């Protein structure tokens, strides 16, 4: 359970992300796919991409990065009271897309890394710890839905 102080640190840096949702989404997906190539393989839309330059040149990838970060932002702004937002996401990711929780840990690492690169003055250790907590909460609550579904 995040404190109010922790949520403030999370949403302070998130408001910086929302000035360039698309650029952040590209940086995060590419870091994910480079660092953990099994994740790329889960996307029929993207598994043709073989180099970082190809990934950076894909408009479809950029579009999906906006979808991802828009969903995550809506969850973060609920400060934990995110049950309604997680239901559809956990159902699609468990049952349709077949995304292990571990891959959710991998994208959380990518988010944290890109936030540090883009927003160091608003992403010192206190804010890094708070964002880690927020993304852990996200994962914990998705994992419980996965367990219900048998995934
Ligand atoms: C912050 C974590 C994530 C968020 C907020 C997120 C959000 C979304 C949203 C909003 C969609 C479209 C609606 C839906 O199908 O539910 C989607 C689709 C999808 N996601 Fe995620 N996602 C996350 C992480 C991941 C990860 C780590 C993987 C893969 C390793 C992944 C794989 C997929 C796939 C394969 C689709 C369908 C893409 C398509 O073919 O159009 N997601 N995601």
């Amino acid at each position: 359970v995040l404190s109010e102080g922790e949520w403030q640190l999370v949403l302070h840096v998130w408001a910086k992300v929302e000035a360039d949702v698309a650029g952040h989404g590209q940086d995060i997906l590419i870091r994910l796919f480079k660092s953990h190539p099994e994740t790329l393989e889960k996307f029929d839309r993207f598994k043709h991409l073989k180099t970082e330059a190809e990934m950076k040149a894909s408009e479809d990838l950029k579009k999906h990065g906006v979808t991802v970060l828009t969903a995550l932002g809506a969850i973060l702004k609920k400060k934990g009271h995110h049950e309604a937002e997680l239901k559809p996401l956990a159902q699609s990711h468990a049952t349709k897309h077949k995304i292990p929780i571990k891959y959710l840990e991998f994208i959380s690492e990518a988010i944290i890394h890109v936030l540090h690169s883009r927003h160091p003055g608003d992403f010192g250790a206190d804010a890094q710890g708070a964002m880690n907590k927020a993304l852990e909460l996200f994962r914990k609550d998705i994992a419980a839905k996965y367990k219900e579904l048998g995934y």
